[PDB]
């Protein structure tokens, strides 16, 4: 018997089970998937960044209708700490409209405002040196960084020469210096917040700040290597869980809270435990003869990730050294090791693969002369049409209230709804931020060990591919602007200077990206239940009592930036609301 039951180790589940930990008459249980991390490098070192170490195996997505019929691996942790274990320690909150929008969907006490005090309460941000801020320019509003909570976060400690092209490049073509990308806007170019702890120079996951740094607490048990198999209940009440060994031994056992049970199971793992529970749409749940404890037709709908795409290039001039020459300079590879081992400077601060600066931008920031084009199309557009026939009518509303808030942010010049980055090496990234398009992850069998099916629906939306080409076109600017030129860039087959019209770029374009950043969310939608919603605004699953969604299933829709600092800060929240319903300290 505990206070809490928490399924699934990750940012969320981690950060909520110390902060109720924090009071020693309240015990809490965390069941989590995968094992403790070793401390390998591949896990604390930037550059000898390994995320594939704790994948979750054996998941593949549908056949993608928007992508050619392609099917792609699914990228999920499977790991005490969740994303952050082995994410690309990219720490960055969402815009004002983001949490105002959450709000304005029917979810009393949520806004930027709100948010504000638990993005603070979250983390310690550490200053870099003087002469990186001058030389980089990395600036930050000291006033809106947290300087007390757990999560340590800064920069590396050092940039490739060839970031300091692209920033004049990027300034060139209408993305400016960002003061802070932080303080709700993030209309152009600024350096990388990065989930690293300064005193090591090694990744700063949940793991360490919101488990290992609380270990001494005797009321904070965790339990690694086990699956959440179904929510138990007393009439409408959670009232525990039965788990099984990850590995799929013939066993099962059941174990109770006093208080609540908590889903921190991820965008791929909530909605499963929820329709395996009886909890979701009565359709899938009376075709599997699972009983259904509260009908839900939002379980396991409006899946949401953020698509990417990587663009290849030559140079006839790149400079030395860049990211590159860590995979094909044996020599400075080692004396960059080496360096990094002795006094923890140099290119090993940095993760493999990623530069120090990046660029985000509205849509009349990518597309100034056609913006309005795509806001009318997207307006003249039913909702209905972006979700299948048949789709449930209280899902395809959430959905248009969900798609009204998003054309509001497309007509905003202070919402990003892209990003564009370059390693230094032989590819540049763009990630489309805000897609319209909703994807589903439903279970298959009542059998707790088969993986959902998981169809992302990429590109299934028409507009997508209108935003997406017109960030293309962005990035292209960028690499033709006079501080790139030197460096002699051209786009590589399947790209090239030679696809010039939107057809011939968004052709290649459907067969490269990928559906996922492994930012799947918006699985528990916290909406109005006549909205398809499966939460309220205090995370209370629909038509049951003691249950809550912590994980960002919850999220109505993606971010203006990469979920992991709303993931802390949303955590952060929801343990004060406990706390405070359930008179804790
Ligand atoms: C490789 C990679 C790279 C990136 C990212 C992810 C990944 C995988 N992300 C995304 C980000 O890390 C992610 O969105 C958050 O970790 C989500 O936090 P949650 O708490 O929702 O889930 P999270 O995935 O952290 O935790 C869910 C946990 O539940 C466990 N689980 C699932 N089913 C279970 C069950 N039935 N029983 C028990 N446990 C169960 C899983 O094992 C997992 O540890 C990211 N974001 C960002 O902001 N910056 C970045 O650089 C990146 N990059
Ligand atoms: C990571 O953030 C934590 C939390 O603010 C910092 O911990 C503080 O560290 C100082 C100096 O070691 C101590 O005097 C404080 O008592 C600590 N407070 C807590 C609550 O732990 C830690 O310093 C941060 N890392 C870096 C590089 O600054
Ligand atoms: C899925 C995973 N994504 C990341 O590492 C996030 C990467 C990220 O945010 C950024 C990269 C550059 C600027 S920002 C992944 C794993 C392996 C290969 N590809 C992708
Ligand atoms: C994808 O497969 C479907 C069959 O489900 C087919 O109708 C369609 O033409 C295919 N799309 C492409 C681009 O091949
Ligand atoms: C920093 O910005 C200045 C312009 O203010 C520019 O001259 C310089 O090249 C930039 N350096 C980097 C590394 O971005
Ligand atoms: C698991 O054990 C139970 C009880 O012995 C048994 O009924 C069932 O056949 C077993 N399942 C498998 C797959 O071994
Ligand atoms: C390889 O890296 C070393 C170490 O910095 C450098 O001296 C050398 O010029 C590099 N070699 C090439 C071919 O770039
Ligand atoms: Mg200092
Ligand atoms: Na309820």
């Amino acid at each position: 018997n505990y206070t809490f039951i928490i399924a699934g180790g990750g940012i969320s589940g981690l950060t909520l089970a110390d902060r109720l930990t924090e009071d020693p008459r309240v015990t809490v249980l965390v069941i989590e998937a995968g094992p403790l991390d070793r401390g390998e490098d591949g896990i604390l070192v930037p550059g000898a960044f390994s995320p594939w170490l704790y994948f979750w195996p054996g998941l593949v997505s549908t056949p993608q209708a928007g992508l050619n019929n392609r099917t792609v691996d699914v990228i999920t942790a499977q790991v005490v700490g969740g994303g952050s274990t082995i994410n690309a320690m990219v720490y960055l909150r969402g815009d004002k409209d983001d949490y105002d929008s959450w709000g304005a969907l029917g979810n009393p006490g949520w806004s930027w405002n709100s948010m504000l005090p638990y993005f603070i309460k979250s983390e310690t941000f550490t200053p870099p040196s003087p002469e990186l801020a001058a030389a980089g320019n990395i600036t930050w509003d000291g006033s809106i960084r947290g300087r007390s909570g757990p999560v340590n976060y800064s920069y590396p400690n050092y940039f490739f020469p060839g970031s300091e092209n692209w920033w004049n490049a990027a300034n060139e073509v209408g993305l400016p210096p960002v003061k802070d990308p932080m303080a709700g806007s993030k209309q152009g170019v600024f350096w990388i917040p990065s989930a690293i702890d300064a005193r090591t120079m090694t990744r700063s996951h949940a793991r360490r700040n919101h488990y290992d740094r609380v270990s001494s607490r005797p009321n904070y048990h965790i339990l690694p290597s086990h699956l959440v198999s179904k929510i138990l209940f007393r009439g409408k009440q959670a009232i525990g869980v039965s788990y099984i060994p990850t590995s799929g031994g013939n066993t099962t056992t059941n174990v109770y809270a006093s208080k609540e049970i908590t889903l921190a199971a991820g965008g791929l793992g909530t909605p499963k435990i929820l329709q395996l529970s009886g909890i979701g749409p009565r359709k899938l749940l009376n075709e599997l003869g699972i009983p259904v404890i509260s009908d839900l037709p939002g379980v396991g709908q409006n899946l949401q990730d953020q698509p990417t795409l990587t663009i290849p290039y030559t140079f006839t001039n790149n400079v030395f050294p860049n990211t590159d020459s860590l995979t094909t300079n044996a020599t400075y590879n080692a004396e960059q090791r080496a360096l990094y081992d002795s006094s923890k400077q140099g290119a090993y601060t940095i993760v493999n693969s990623l530069s120090t600066n990046i660029g985000v931008m509205s849509l009349q920031r990518a597309a100034p002369k056609s913006y309005r084009q795509i806001i009318a199309a997207a307006r003249a557009r039913s909702a209905s049409l972006s979700l299948p026939p048949g789709t449930d009518p209280a899902v395809i509303r959430g959905y248009q209230a969900q798609r009204n808030a998003i054309l509001k942010q497309f007509e905003n010049p202070n919402v990003g709804v892209g990003t564009v980055h370059w390693g230094t090496g032989s590819s540049a990234l763009v990630y489309h931020l805000k897609p319209l398009s909703r994807g589903t992850v439903n279970i298959r069998s009542t059998n707790p060990l088969d993986a959902p099916e998981i169809d992302y629906r990429t590109g299934t939306d028409p507009i997508d591919a209108q935003v997406y080409t017109s960030l293309f076109r962005k990035n292209r600017e960028i690499f033709n602007a006079p501080s790139m030129r030197v460096l002699g860039p051209s786009e590589a087959a399947p790209f090239g200077a030679n696809l010039t019209t939107d057809e011939e770029i968004y052709a290649v374009m459907r067969e490269l990206i990928n559906p996922s950043n492994a930012h799947q969310c918006c699985t528990a939608a916290m909406m109005p239940k006549d909205m398809g919603g499966v939460v309220s605004s205090e995370q209370k699953v629909y038509g049951v009592q003691g249950l809550r969604v912590a994980d960002i299933s919850f999220w109505p829709f993606q971010l203006s930036g990469s979920p992991m600092a709303t993931a802390y800060a949303g955590a952060e929240r929801l343990a004060d609301v406990i706390k405070k319903e359930h008179r804790l300290a």
